[PDB]
């Protein structure tokens, strides 16, 4: 429901290298989070390809306590919890030597609600400028 | 549509294993446990045994409808586990719960629930 | 020992807790906890400060962060062996903001279990522009 | 900090001190006293004004107890003691007058004063349509 | 006894946010004010849920200087005072999302009378206002 | 129908403060309580000394207590047995003495009944 | 210098559900208060049954602190007295007795710790 | 804007050494100790928990300064500058704790003080 993204990069990206950190925060009570990147999926759920702003970069989203998900019917990564905020990373997906410059894309996410469990009516979206 | 299923401390490992098979053309699989919610299965005859289902060719899923885990796929069979959710101890008595599952159909990657649902039982011998 | 700050835009009425800036403290070498502060005038409670325009702004730092003195250094603290921690610079109480810019200098360290302050300290600057 | 103005169609016959509109000023921050005024040409004493129709004139004053006229450097207005969070005020007919029907549109500004004592960096300002 | 309502227009609402603001005027002598919304209660008097025309806003009424009340035995919020008028708001009851559409707030109120020992008067006012989201 | 009460302080006192009260309603039943001095904020009070007619600003509740009129205080909904509460200072002030509070309370029932205790404090 | 403790029902535990309520009193002039629970731990704890429990301390005007190098919750004031709570945090269940050890100092601003330290024990009967 | 401070005998005649760094372009450095004055750059430090010890700051790459009412300064656009906090002459020191702090700013040609100053504290037994 509220998403903050912090940018950090250099061309040599090792696998699982942290490219950007993110935080999703929820103001109303909730059970669980899910997030995703608004880009073409590149293989497994949560892995993606993003274009240079004038060259490509393979990223993935998540980190500890996140794992891939399909939630009516939004593909992303999911983490359980009722806490107010959760941390996540955007990581390099594989070793890659990337062309310098800006890779701009957005991230979305929701604070899931409940006995049923449900997507809230509003999703957050924030844009990040990833600089290589 | 077709499911076959197979100490006092544990963290992390197996408790039962299983396969869901889907004879007809389909797009994915979809399974869960029928118990309170990752689940908590109530003792028979006060303590709470924590379990989870899947195995990570499986993904956390909410379809309609139903929470549980899923896997995209046109193949016939898919294997899964029933594990223990984190470190825990075990009180005596029996533990009884069940596993359901369905062969998902794509309308058109848009996974949807089919008419038939399989359910199998576990009376978990301690 | 590595800090990245971003600022939030918008707009004259700040509500208590409102996020002015967000930061990431990263520790690459193994460690036991984080430790951050603002280089700015103290204002009552430990993680609370006063920053000037060019009108002044009352702010606080943190968010699972605890007020702390470590070897006499005031700041906020969190236990953690994880690689990174996120923090905010927030409005302390309701107040207004004169248009203009407020410079926040933030410092931080990766504490080590044997608590001890390291010999290396990060320091970064972000400007809140109103 | 926050001003709301609600107007009582008033009719052309305006008796002295007749309520034409009701206002509220609300302060978040801790504060010592309130401070309000109309952005129009002063007309005699402090807190007394003339407003022109949106094509004749209307004579109004602001306050109504315990509001008192004030110069708070260097802003002329009317003023109220306290640390309470809102205070209510009136806009009144200043003297008996017979007024041409229609709209008299003007703004009202004000500040929460802070404790020793001084003005805050910004004032509030709201617009009222007085309908005769 | 006399009530005037103004409405304030995204999709979200923070706790305490003003959806509408109102005045209750009392010409005749009185020792208090007494208001409520005519809608399904929801928890504390006077907190309510309001239907969209098709979606539920939880709203609350009163604000600074209004205490929840139960007078003969009308539930609402109240305020002592002999002054001629009083300002109140209709506020978002917690953080929530707003389905678009129309919401009708129907507000009633009364100029309380004494014989400190407050009593309901013979006059009640009711006014309608439509919130647009 | 059951209240228990309890507190030095020294002259100095800010806002926010023991106090302490505690009303017990264990028969099938709401909770409101009050101090037995009208001062414009229900339920905020003023209590005179035992020398002449000094005085003190005071309020009751503290947490899940809202101001209310029910022709009587502050109040909390819930069906539990006890209803813990405090009484604090209404304003930071000086105070050169003994001030005594009558505290009352009731148990509110159904679809909206026929307890008074006294406490004293010292500064 | 001095701490005094008081217990309190049911077996279900939600959030902020008080469990005890103590009071701390430094006679000598001093700038503040400073208290914790002695249990393997933020100011939130786990206190075993003689299974477990999860618990928090402070409430009111109390905030998490770390003061050279004692983790607690603290507050300021020359006020010769201060009052606090030990309470639940979020939904949970509870199977007898629980003993909390509770300590506390009075701080100085010279904010530092004195040689004198209080410790009191209190029982949680459920 | 950025300083590193390296900082417990009854007798003495270097209590700490430190550097101030200035990453953004600037034209000089300005530092001082927070404590009662004694020349300018010379200070008298009291001990809470009576007596006092005379300290002085800099090291003669440093000149006595008063900039907008406030220590010692040094011209230069390089990124760093080193300084010492040394005992002001031979003196005796009774038991107790000696607390004080050092601050510095990066001066700009356009000289005058920037909005940012960094501070570091020293505390001493003997």
């Amino acid at each position: 429901a509220e998403i903050t993204l912090i940018s950090h990069l250099g061309s040599q990206l090792r696998d699982g290298m942290k490219l950007a950190t993110g935080r999703i925060a929820c103001r109303e009570p909730h059970d669980g989070f899910h997030i995703w990147i608004n880009a073409s999926q590149n293989g497994k759920v949560g892995h993606y390809i993003v274009q240079n702003n004038r060259h490509e970069l393979k990223v993935k989203i998540g980190g500890g306590g996140w794992s891939s998900s399909l939630i009516e019917g939004q593909r992303g990564v999911y983490r359980q919890g009722e806490e107010k905020q959760a941390i996540f990373d955007i990581m390099s997906d594989g070793n890659q030597y990337s062309a310098p410059g800006e890779y701009i894309f957005s991230v979305s996410g929701e604070c899931l609600i409940s006995q049923a469990l449900e997507r809230p009516p509003i999703k957050a979206t924030e844009t990040i400028r990833l600089t290589v």
